[PDB]
């Protein structure tokens, strides 16, 4: 589809068999969720934004589902106020900035 | 233009008749400059991200050129890590995200 600017740019998205709202952010490099407790191995790593850094978990091959479009990459889960889908992502389903 | 998302989406502004590089940014409600000095008159403000607050100085009705689109609106300065381009100021040169 296409979305507007006007209001945060927020899309229901399924991982782990869960229902999520997210922010479509192409500012972002990265994928990062809310606290949750997604199964096998992860790694710790440190993101940062304005304000500082926060820790994270980071977790591979993950599958996301973002309005019907399928996604497979890292996602990171930690204490962000949002979750945000990152362009390591928004690649994967084809978005595109467009003025 | 179409701007896909394979490398950060950075684009050179020119605000107070100075040329400088930014991130169009649909993860941030406003736009943030790094430090520079801006004419008029400013108001301190504090904004926050993922990794807390900073204090910025707000600046209204500032003269903005996004690749050759003219926007006027806020604009807040202060020690962010990279200049973003928010969603105040693309929803003046009508940028959408499609998918
Ligand atoms: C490599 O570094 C990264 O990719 N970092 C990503 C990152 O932080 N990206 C920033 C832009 C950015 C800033 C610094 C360095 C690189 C990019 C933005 O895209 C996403 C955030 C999301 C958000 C929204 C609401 C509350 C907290 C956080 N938006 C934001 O901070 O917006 C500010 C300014 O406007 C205000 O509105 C919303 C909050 C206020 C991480 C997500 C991985």
């Amino acid at each position: 589809p296409q979305i507007t600017l006007w209001k945060r740019p927020l899309v229901t998205i399924k991982i782990g068999g869960q229902l999520k709202e997210a922010l479509l952010d192409t500012g972002a490099d990265d994928t990062v969720l809310e606290e949750m407790n997604l199964p096998g191995r992860w790694k710790p790593k440190m993101i940062g934004g304005i304000g500082g850094f926060i820790k994270v978990r980071q977790y591979d091959q993950i599958l996301i589902e973002i309005c019907g479009h399928k996604a497979i990459g890292t996602v990171l889960v930690g204490p962000t106020p949002v979750n945000i889908i990152g362009r390591n992502l928004l690649t994967q389903i084809g978005c595109t900035l467009n003025f």
